[PDB]
């Protein structure tokens, strides 16, 4: 409950559908497969709430991260009306992840009693009760449960480390559920259970099976993120895990946002992705250009002099604010003259492009043409 | 262009500049501060959501001269280049916030400094750049560095006057031969430094040329225009014709602005609210490095302050957000803070000029001046 996931069809393991009645007011509808708006603190990077509304296709749910907010627990707790109200958008929908995928901290601070996050001012150690107190201050519609995602950070794959991540995460889960039952302000918030177990198949499946026994609203597939992309072994692990999860609850994944990875994960039953990739592209002065009808092959770098006299838009036929009004040469000029407006403009285009890519995925699932889209993406990446 | 004065109260000129031929600029007033043609932090859509935005924007050779070749290849002018082809632009020589070092003026060339370094401009290089930019108004190449010398000397002041008249007559000649600069207006620059006689000679000689207006150069002060230079300023403006606008550069703080309006100056740069924004501050002074007119949102005392920046402000930030929110944006290292502060600081500064003009209409400027200076201490 607390949301209604309906599937239109499942083509080659890809789940095409929508999640209805979600959020604290139970009135938002999200399409799947889909992404969440990437933010750190609840406000989109570079973008006023009004400017964000000038981007086409903005997702119905925004991500914010405990990493960046945990230091401000005292202010938000005294304020008590929640993050949405704090930023001047009470009607917004928020999923609160534990970590910022763009800037994760060092490994090795997880114990059976606490998990640490790193914000702008440094490290914050969270017991279960400290973590739930923060959630009571933030009041997100969805929140990732406190979890141990560091089994794969060990030098080798060991049963003991994988087993511990499963058991720690279930202990955290049952404790947070208990504290949520006793909380006036978290009654309409939904906890997301976290699948752990590292690279050990049996512990992965046990984590999936045990987590699904709890009344979580959905599941976060944790620990599959790859450099540069999810490895083939972890894709196999992924579809084994999703096969054990109930079909009527959404599957989220963290740390997976690049278009080729996204498609591999959709094929293996993942529904919802973080959109930090276009933010990373913006931060290095780049624009996403890949067609869907370190810097990657999906993008151009507007700092390069070859764009100083390129009076074409970032993407021809793009209708974002930047491509409606500006050229490559202009954006290059803004970067050269060190005008921060460049970051605003790139963020608008990169979000709009990335969200359009997800719209295109869903159309491909409808038309049963996903395999051609996938080859199109991977031809641009090589 | 046609300047018409509604009234002149106590030396203050209230009026409007028309035929700019569908745009109007109110005087006394400011120009929108930009470096490259785009308002700092603000998309053109966001800028149009600010009340009271001036009819003409300033841009500077400091940031543009280095990209002459791009703009010449583009051909359609800077307003078209930045996506605002219908907008009005005044091109000044230097960026008032970051003009770069002094000591690079000769009788043959003047230098500006941008992100990529020094750009040295002879008269013909300067006019070629203006042909690429195609601004509606432009400051003539000029020697504004007489007062930068270690002392006041007749010889240095005389050179600033004579160099500037020679640049002026050469630029006028080149403009007459320029099809694309035919609809552009040249602004003559009064120089002469701190020597009364050379200031007056610069004023009288510059007014003999058919310039569209005058730029009062070399009066800028730290923290504000000195009393000696205010005396010098009013001696100069007394020599200028009344029916042409007077601009001043490097003078933007509200107390300085009011002193210069009293002495017949019409148009000011609006870099002050940009400076306020860049140090994480908000203007709060009433008009019904950090100065007394402002609050500093990085300070912890605002972390739980759930009032707007300014009660009753109509800007996007004060209509929707709290001080505590802005403080949090700064603390969590979000450039969105700068966008919102710039929106408010421009809106507040533009409201201040609206209030100046209202005070001239009602003959109550002296009360506004005292209200401002009381908050400056
Ligand atoms: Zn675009
Ligand atoms: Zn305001």
């Amino acid at each position: 409950r607390m949301m209604k996931l309906s599937l239109i069809k499942v083509v080659n393991g890809c789940r095409l559908g929508k999640i209805q009645n979600l959020g604290k007011a139970g009135d938002c509808t999200v399409d799947i497969p889909g992404c969440l708006l990437y933010t750190r603190t609840g406000s989109a990077p570079h973008l006023t709430h009004q400017t964000l509304r000038n981007i086409h296709g903005v997702p119905g749910i925004a991500q914010l991260t405990l990493s960046s907010l945990a230091e401000h627990h005292e202010v938000l707790a005294e304020y008590k009306k929640g993050v949405g109200s704090f930023i001047g958008m009470p009607e917004s929908l928020f999923y609160c992840s534990l970590h910022d995928p763009v800037t994760p901290g060092p490994a090795g601070y997880v114990t059976s009693k606490s998990v640490s996050v790193w914000g702008f001012g440094g490290r914050v150690e969270m017991t279960v009760s400290k973590f739930m107190a923060i959630q009571e201050a933030l009041q997100p519609d969805w929140f990732q449960c406190l979890s141990d995602g560091e089994a794969s950070c060990a030098e080798t794959t060991s049963i003991k480390r994988a087993r511990k991540s499963v058991d720690r995460s279930l202990l955290f889960l049952d404790s947070c559920l208990r504290l949520q039952e006793e909380s006036e302000v978290l009654q309409k918030s939904v906890i997301i259970g976290v699948i752990e177990g590292g690279d050990v198949m049996e512990e992965r499946l046990r984590s999936a099976r045990e987590t699904a026994k709890r009344p979580v609203g959905g599941f976060l597939l944790d620990g599959f993120q790859g450099d540069p992309a999810v490895t083939e072994t972890r894709l196999h692990l992924l579809s084994s895990v999703t096969a054990e999860l109930p079909e009527d609850k959404p599957r989220l994944i963290c740390g997976v946002s690049r278009p080729d990875e996204v498609l591999e994960c959709i094929e293996r039953g993942v529904d919802l992705f973080e959109s930090f990739f276009p933010y990373q592209v913006t931060e290095r002065g780049c624009a996403l250009t890949f067609t869907f009808d370190e810097m990657t092959s999906f993008e151009i770098n507007l700092k390069e002099k070859k764009y100083q006299e390129d009076f074409d838009p970032l993407v021809r036929g793009c209708s974002c604010y930047c491509c409606k009004n500006h050229t490559r040469a202009y954006i290059h000029h803004l970067l050269m003259t060190n005008e921060l407006l460049a970051g605003v403009l790139l963020m608008m285009h990169n979000f709009e492009h990335y969200f359009g890519f997800f719209c295109s995925i869903r159309e491909a699932l409808k038309n049963d043409t996903l395999a051609q889209l996938k080859e199109l993406i991977c031809r641009q990446m090589f």
